[PDB]
Order: C-alpha cells, then structure tokens, then sequence
C-alpha cells in the first residue's frame, strides 16, 4: 500500500491520473519524482520548468553544480539528484526532444531509467514541448516500465484521450 490516491490503473503497474506533477509531489512526498529534463539540466520551461519554480530554484542551482563536475547527460539517460521540497529524490531522465530532430526510439532507453526505481511518480516522457506523441509515449512507458509508475498528465482533455486511446 502506497498513498496515491485517484489514479486509474492501466496495468498490473502503471497508473494514470489528471494532475500537476507540482502539486501531486507536494502533496505524495514521494521517494522518487521524475523530471522531463534535457542533456543540459536547463530546467527552463514545461514539466521541468514547473518542478524548478516550485524548489524556488534550488533544483537549478543544484543541477549546474552537477553539470559544471560531469558534464551533459545523454539523450535516453538519466541522474538522480535531490527531491528538494517535492520528494526525496529527483530522476532526472532525458526523453528525445523531436523539435531537435533526437531519434524516438531513444524513448524506450528512457524509460528503461525508471526500473532501476521500485516506484515513481513521472510524466510522460518527450511529450509536451519535446514534441512526440503522448499515446506512443505511454505505449512506450507500459511495454518498458516494470517498476510502479504513477503517471499525472497535466492536461485534462489529453488525460480523457489517453484514457479512451489506451489499448
């Protein structure tokens, strides 16, 4: 038993629920949020952007510092680094960007990163402003995620459509 609370179960592990990650966070505490986040840890806008407003900045000032000793991550890759006020940990996990042209079959190697995690709350990955298709971004999440994943989508209309879309 777990404290998630409103979720709609997909599948044996994945759960889906119309909410912002911000204040699901807020409110779960839980041991592990994952960011949208790019090679750069440049938490500018969408998802990331969002998570970096709600830590006043601090998850920015800390990524920099973990950039400026290890340098850029890979497309498909990911590090953990602190939950600040949102949860204990952050995986920060980087999605292809197809407004870069990043190749999608990057997105499984993506979501491999949340296995290592026997529970999590996320977004789904490379959608919003990375540009790929959120139903083939869950597609990709169910047939790659083994651990718990408890999936907020932000927009209510995309929600409904995940939902009735879900094979």
């Amino acid at each position: 038993v777990n404290s998630f609370s409103g979720y709609l179960k997909l599948t044996d592990n994945v759960y889906i629920k119309n909410a912002d990650i911000v204040e699901e966070a807020k409110k779960v505490k839980p041991t592990v949020v994952v960011n949208a986040a790019n090679v750069y840890l440049k938490h500018g806008g969408g998802v990331a952007g969002a998570l970096n407003k709600a830590t006043n900045n601090a998850m920015q000032v800390e990524s920099d510092d973990y950039i400026a000793t290890n340098g850029p991550l890979k497309v498909g890759g990911s590090c953990v680094l602190s939950g600040h006020n949102l949860a204990k940990h952050c995986l920060h996990v980087v999605g292809p960007n197809v407004n870069k042209g990043e190749d999608i079959q990057l997105l499984k190697s993506a979501y491999e990163n949340f296995n290592q995690h026997e529970v999590l709350l996320a977004p789904l990955l490379s959608a919003g402003i990375f540009g790929a298709d959120p139903i083939h971004s869950l597609r990709v999440c169910v047939d790659t995620v083994r651990t718990n994943v408890y999936l907020a989508v932000f927009d209510k209309n995309l929600y409904d459509k995940l939902v009735s879309s879900f094979l």
